[PDB]
This record gives C-alpha cells, structure tokens and sequence, in this order.
C-alpha cells in the first residue's frame, strides 16, 4: 500500500472538449480551442525556414555530446539579440545572461527556482487572468501566488489604472509577472505609453519583474513586441526574460526557448549566469542539441533569417486579417472592438459559459468556458461560419 | 543591486583538468577523465542502428505539436519492455508507470520532485561514492542526503555486510538510491545473490528503492544489467527506475530517458503516472521529439532493434577486452583484480591522489583526483601506453 495516499491527479476538461469534438457528426463543425497557431489551410505548419534548415542539418551526421548546461553558445548570443536587438546597450555591456532552455515553460522554472533559493521570502503577482501554467509552476517552485487587475470584463479591455495601484503597492523584490505582449488568453495588452509608466514604479519599488515573451512576432513584429523587455533593460530594471520558441518556430514539440536575466553589470551577470547552470543542474543537466541547432541555424544564417522572418510576419498578417474579417462577420449581426483591439493568438469573446454552450450545442463552434477563442485557428473555410454563430448568439441575449 | 547576494557558482576542476590536457605538449598523452563511451579509434561513435532511424525520419517532415506530458506513447511502451522485459508480469498486469524524461538526470528529477510532495519526511540514502549529481539533485529537491557504506578502500571491492547492514537500519518510506549495474565512478557492483539478501531487508523495511539505470547494456548485456529492477518488480516492491539513452544510445546531448514507478496495482499506477505528469507539468510541461522518435523508431523496428543490441554488445565487449589488456599490461609490472572485477565504463583505480598527480604530471595519463578510470578511454592506441603508466606509478610506491 506504499502509494495508497497518491491522489489521482484532475482530468483535462480541454482533453473532454476535444473529444466531444471528435465525436460531433456536424460537418460544419469548428474547433477554435487549441491555442496553437494554425495556417490558412487550417494545418499546423513546418516553416520553410525551418525544414532548409533541417535539410541542411542532415548532410551533418556527427556524434551528439553533452551540451553546456547553459547550452549551446551560438544559440544563447543568437537569442539574446533576437530578443534585445542586436545593438542593446545591456548586450554590449555584458549585463546579460542567457542560456538555452526546455521551452519558455523551462525559462520560467529555471527562474523560478534562481529565485526561490535567493529571494525565498519574495512572494509572486499575476495577471487577472493569465497562462494556465503560471500559477502551477510558481506555486510548485515554493511561491506563494497571487494575482493583480487586470482584464476588464466590461470593456474586453485593460484596467491599467487598477492593474498599476496595485502593483505599485508590492514590497520590495515582488515578483511580477508579465506578459510582454499577446497576452495569453485574453489578447489584451498594454501600449507603449502603458509600458512606460508601469516601468515606472516597477523601477521606484524595486520590484522583480519576469516577462514572459511567448509570442514575439505574433503582435506587430519582432522588434516591437519586444518593447517591454528592451525598454526595462536600457533604463537598468533588474528583469528575467522568458522566451518561447514553440510557436514563432512552429516547434512546440521540439521544446526550445531562452532564459535571459539584465543585472546591474557585467560581473554581476556572470554570478547569475552560473546559478541559473546551478538551476540547470538540480534538474536535467543540460538541455538538447537538435532544436536548438535548428534554431541557431535558422536565426544566423542571413538567408534563413530573412525567409523566417517573412513567414513569421505573413503568419502575424494572416491572424490580423482574421480579426477584421469576424470583426465585419459580426458587424452584419449584432462593441466588437475587441476582436481588432485585441492582439495575438487568442481574444478574449467576452461570451458567457451559458453563450459558450450555446455555441458549441447549437452552432458546433467550439471555444473555452472562460470565452477564450484562438484566432489563429480561423481561416477562409470558418470565419464565416464562426461569425454568424457568434452573431446569433450575442444577438439572442445573455 | 538587485543581484549582489547571488554568489558566483564553483569553478568545475574537470574542465580545468581538461584545459590543461589540451595545452599538455606531450604526444603520448592520455585523457581518462570523460565519462563517456568512445569506440576502438577514441571516437564519440555514432550507433548504425541510430544513423539508420535518423535517415528514415528525414523522409517524413512533418508538424511538431506538442507531445502529452509523459512523453511519446511509442517510446514509454518501448522503453518499458527494454528495462523490465517484454513478458515481465508487473508489465502485464499495468502495475508499472513509466513516462518519457530528459536523460536519466530528468527520470531522477522527476521522481524526487514526486517523492518530496507525497513522502516531505523521508530523507535520501546514496552509496558511499556516488555519481556526482546524485546528492545535487535530491538536495534541490529538499531532501536531506546521507550515505551508506558501499566502496571497499582496501580491496577495491565491495563493503556488502556494512552496507547491508546500515540499510537495514533505515526507517519505513527511507528513500534508497541503489545502481542497477555498472557503479558511476567505482565500478564495483553488486553480484545477484548480494542483490537477493538486500531487496529481502528492502521489502521488509518497506523502504523505496530509487534504482539507477544509466548503462543498460554496458556490464552482462541488456537483460542480466537490469536484474535488480526486475526481480524488485517480481516481488512487488515499490521500485523508482530511472534509465538513462545517453551512454547506451551515444545519445547523450539529445536527453533522452524514463521514469518508471512499480506500484501495488494498476490502480495506484495511473494515479502516480498522473502525478508524474503534475511534476512534469510544474517543469518543463512535456519533452521533446526528436530524440525520442530516434529511440522509439530504433527500439520497435526489429531490423534497427537487432542491429542496435549487437553494437551495443561490440561496445561491452571492447571494455572488457581493454580491462583485460590492462590489468595483463599491468601484470607485467607491479591486486590487479580490480580492473577484471569492477564493470562498466568505469574504475576506482585506488590510485592516491599524489599518484593521480604522478600519473599527469610525469606519464602523461590523465585520470580524476578520485582514482577514476574512464576505462572506455581506452583503445589499441593507448592501452599499453597507460599500463605501462600505472604499473610504474603502483610499483614505486605510495
């Protein structure tokens, strides 16, 4: 009986949804619940960038030793001036450290655990709502979890205001947890001038900031989506930087991302720099090597960098049309400022569990209880059959 | 000063000791001190079996989504009938748990982070060496850390009475690290009746055997290495089985490995494989593809699987053909039982850390401070050179 006290551990409810999915006769069907993004076809893509690079990589069949535990080098400087820009006053100051990691979920635990064992008594602040993994990580890694305005129910859009008296009242080292930009899962974001402001206080209360870049490339292109972490590292914020590689690589299931941490300088960076290796150590050692050669690949080689690059914004295009085009697809029912105001893979309806039931039962579109819908999973052959649904649902009332 | 507590992380003496067999002028020199497997040229190999699979799911590019959070479904049934055997009757009656981890280190996280949530008050016993990270990992993972007694310093053998009997000491749910075969860094394992009397005091103390299964293959061939876990597994002990690809594939920067818990009954087992995939969730979210479609591909495909095990049984017999060649060099000059006894890639040669300081300084031959041996470093090229090396050490005295 040594494991009669293991409780079994809750079931998927998306898991469910999407086998009710399955299940469901209705040819017209649509499923908008898989927050991953797809094409216009409707499929999970291989970029073209991607597969060259692999074709390339393949004519290399040598041995596979043990990478660094902060990885391989030329991806750490190749995602760190992606994610900074290459001519940041932090890089060239050395106050930067980087290393390679399992996803941006592995960013986020490597950071974690630096920062329960140096800043044990620190205690940390999300967004209202927030990834779905947020809490569960932080929470396991020793954090007590709490939370700070943030969507507006009303608007589908931000209370700042809110979002910033709070924040602003955290003690000393808080650590606050931020989405850089398409906020997952409710699109909405700050702006520029937001940004400069919660800065701001971030920077008067000494406050920890981690930004979770999950999505670089999927709200107005590399560079600007950016804004938050480079603007936090040129003004000298003591920041941790999570970045995902899942979805603007299209290589969710090859597990590759980067952790960067901005310290005060260059000697203090190296400090960090060897403990998050310590992190590493206490948990797989070091990280894998055919992902992040891809990556190192595809970012380096000037050729591959521009076609990756062009198919990331073409993709970043493809999900903007798909806004305006339910945008217009509701206009012809019954604010649907929301479906162009908010940004990213995924948008807030604002539909109630009740409207979400109706959508699924009725008109065989399905989204999540919480109303969160994947843009990206709209295409050509759907937005029109989405939009009315949701037209008709909104239009019936509440 | 965000960051002026965190202090600088230790240099590793390994990779300085490399660094100065790279400056080391000398060409006769001799670098013992990687623990990795290198073929009969010191080559890193490539396994035929693997380039093969490699080349097979080059001509199928297709999407990456992300893998369930134990891993590919292949790979976890593939990797289950090689530990335990295809007609084990834990495997028939699903009393076993087993996930796809990152390298064996990932299996060892993995399970402690499990173990620290549902047994916080059970303490850690290692044996007395061990493999470095062992104490690292499980301290991280807020386990207090004690050893027993295991190396024999005198014999060069085992201490199996004092081991046996400070084992036997331990309080219910003690959690015990044990090596299947192949000790990481002595060499020096247990024989089947040894593994007898000590699973017999196991049972009946009712502590949790942590066993650690890094070179399956590397000591008596597949089956007879991974006696322990599957005779604990037919006895229904409560058993933790950490396996490691890396040495045994040449797979060592791809990470790939498993997890498996043996439980009471099918019951228990999906409840604990749930909490496996909760502190998989809390890390890392799920693992990654490529390695482990190249070791799922390999070990189901019986063309690939034959060719694999037959490599993998050259590369056993060239180690015990190089203990052979050296502990005869040996003979030739100056208890060299030792080096025929202990097995694996590894042996505590009981060479005095000045010894160890002889060896570099004057002969060239670089070992670590400890005494070990890499044995898989050696090869035709340099078999004699060493012997001779050691055999002059040994034979001039302490």
């Amino acid at each position: 009986h040594m494991f009669e006290h293991i409780d079994a551990y809750p079931g998927d409810p998306i898991l469910t949804l999407n086998e009710n999915f399955q299940k469901d006769p209705r040819d017209q069907k649509v499923n908008l619940s898989i927050g991953i993004y797809f094409d216009a076809e409707g499929r999970i893509p291989v970029m073209g960038a991607v597969r060259e690079a692999e074709t390339a990589l393949q004519r290399d069949s040598g041995p596979k030793p043990y990478l660094p535990m902060v990885g391989l080098a030329a991806y750490r400087d190749a995602v760190q001036s992606l994610v900074f820009g290459a001519d940041h006053p932090a890089r060239a100051a050395g106050r930067i450290a980087t290393l390679q990691t399992l996803g941006g979920s592995g960013a986020l635990k490597v950071g974690a655990d630096f920062l329960k064992r140096y800043f044990p008594d620190s205690q940390v602040w999300l967004s209202d709502p927030s990834w779905e993994n947020h809490r569960f990580i932080f929470e396991r890694a020793g954090f007590t979890v709490n939370t700070y305005p943030y969507y507006d129910e009303a608007t589908g859009g931000l209370k700042f205001d809110a979002m910033l008296a709070a924040i602003d009242a955290l003690p000393a080292r808080s650590i606050v947890l931020l989405h850089a930009c398409c906020h997952n899962p409710t699109g909405v974001d700050l702006d520029e001038g937001q940004w400069e402001k919660l800065i701001d206080v971030i920077e008067a209360r000494e406050l920890l900031p981690f930004v979770d870049m999950a999505y670089q490339g999927f709200g107005a292109g590399l560079d600007a989506d950016a804004f938050a972490v480079r603007e936090l590292a040129r003004r000298g914020v003591p920041t941790l930087v999570a970045n995902s590689f899942s979805k603007n690589f299209s290589l969710y299931g090859e597990r590759v991302g980067g952790l960067s941490v901005v310290c005060e300088d260059a000697a203090a960076a190296e400090r960090v720099l060897g403990q998050l290796a310590g992190a590493v150590r206490s948990n797989y050692s070091n990280p894998q090597t055919y992902g992040a050669k891809v990556v190192a690949a595809v970012l380096g080689t000037p050729a591959l960098r521009k076609q990756w690059e062009e198919e990331l914004s073409a993709m970043c295009r493809r999900i903007a049309r798909m806004r305006q085009s339910i945008h217009d697809g509701l206009r012809d029912h019954v604010a649907l400022t929301r479906y162009v105001k908010q940004r990213g893979m995924f948008t807030y309806t604002g539909l109630t569990e009740s409207q979400v039931d109706a959508l699924r039962e009725v008109h065989g579109v399905y989204i999540l209880r919480s109303g969160r819908m994947c843009v990206a999973g709209l295409n050509d052959s759907n937005v029109g059959i989405v939009a009315d649904a949701i037209g008709k649902v909104l239009k019936s009332g509440a």
